[PDB]
């Protein structure tokens, strides 16, 4: 459906005052949590803290009214609140500086998992001063109730002051000490094509703890395919790179390779995995090709694309990587994809390369394609 320019396209969309810059692949827009949180929000004290802005819909009401700082970890969020002349930062929320703001504005990161989640929350409570308060909007569907109350334990008073279907917003107040960060970084060893690897990460990544099976079963067809030495010297180019499960393992096989990744947190983790690792390759952080150069072209791009669990349809984010890889591959060159059974891919690729290969079938599906000129 979306093609590359549509994907990267930034929309500005009208809003009473100004406009707001949204697009595919930006959190934030036509999402029941952020609209009821600026419905909700009021200006308190000077410094305001965002740790969760997406396009910036949620805390858009503090703009110009105080000082607002957004911390954001998706690259195709940033470019939104840049493109919109939002003040913001590209870091992760428990970057904030302590102590240092009177509001706090937190859309809660559910979909990132608890771990994140929580470390947001304790982020929240030590960049407020005391007496600081906290916007906490959420889904009960998806925790509200369950991080509420551990917002509530934290910070010590805290109410909801706004309902709309499962949807909610609180307000809470800093009354108590807030406790230090939790440790955030984690490590976990793992053997790929018959060699060790210590992978190192933080909250939020995917396949946390363990190499996804897909990951593996990509690596396994491509070495089948190519060789143990087949991507030496070659230029690779992993979409949705994450900590490095597919990284690492092609750079320590001599590819010269680049990973692009929306997600901050992911971004440093793969950076630490291959200094952990001894391992050399470009960890960008990127909303899909974005940081790439026009001219940029490969020999190689392998991916494992976002997914939604249970679903049968291609995320756009994952469409856009289809059609990237077609655009970015060589003449000659070579792409691998894996996913579940139930994405209909082969006639993407069918499109996109005009023919594919299913080198393997079983808990997933890798699929194979060769760029024509
Ligand atoms: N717009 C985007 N641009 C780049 N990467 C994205 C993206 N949207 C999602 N991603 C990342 O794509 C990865 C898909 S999950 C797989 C990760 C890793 N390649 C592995 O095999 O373990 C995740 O890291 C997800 O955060």
């Amino acid at each position: 459906s979306l093609t590359r320019e549509a994907y990267h396209r930034l929309t500005p969309l009208p809003h009473p005052g100004g406009r707001l810059f949204i697009k595919p692949g930006a959190r934030g827009y036509r999402d029941p949590v952020h609209d009821l949180l600026q419905k909700t929000v009021e200006p308190f004290g000077e410094r305001a803290l965002d740790l969760n802005p997406g396009v910036g819909w949620g805390s858009l009401p503090l703009e110009g009214r105080m000082a607002v700082e957004r911390l954001e970890t998706s690259r195709a969020a940033f470019r939104c609140l840049t493109a919109s002349g939002l003040q913001a930062r590209l870091a992760l929320p428990w970057e904030a500086a302590a102590g240092a703001y009177d509001l706090v504005v937190l859309a809660l990161p559910a979909g990132r998992g608890t771990a994140y989640v929580q470390a947001s929350l304790v982020a929240a409570a030590r960049a407020l001063r005391m007496g600081g308060r906290l916007y906490l909007a959420g889904d009960k569907n998806k925790g509200f109730e369950r991080y509420f109350k551990e917002a509530r334990a934290l910070l010590g008073y805290g109410v909801v002051v706004r309902r709309e279907g499962p949807y909610r917003v609180a307000l809470l107040e800093k009354e108590k000490e807030a406790p230090p960060l939790p440790s955030l970084w984690r490590a976990f060893s793992a053997r790929i094509l018959g060699a060790e690897y210590t992978f190192h990460h933080l909250p939020g990544v995917f396949s946390a703890g363990k190499v996804d099976p897909a990951s593996l079963l990509l690596l396994e067809a491509l070495q089948e395919r190519l060789g143990p030495e087949g991507v030496r010297g070659r230029q690779v180019l992993d979409l949705g790179a994450g900590y490095g499960a597919l990284t690492l393992p092609l750079a320590r096989m001599g590819a010269e390779v680049v990973g692009v990744e929306d997600d901050l947190a992911s971004v440093l983790s793969l950076q630490k995995g291959l200094e952990a690792n001894a391992l050399k390759a470009q960890a960008l952080h990127s909303d899909v090709d974005e940081a790439l150069t026009e001219e940029a072209r490969f020999d190689i791009i392998v991916t494992n694309p976002p997914f939604h669990v249970g679903g049968a349809v291609i995320l756009d984010v994952a469409q856009a990587f289809v059609n990237v890889a077609a655009a970015r591959l060589r003449p000659g060159g070579v792409f691998f994809l894996v996913s579940n059974p139930f994405l209909k891919y082969e006639p993407l690729l069918e499109e996109k390369f005009g023919a594919f290969q299913t080198l393997k079938v079983a808990e997933y599906k890798v699929l194979f394609a060769e760029k024509r000129g």
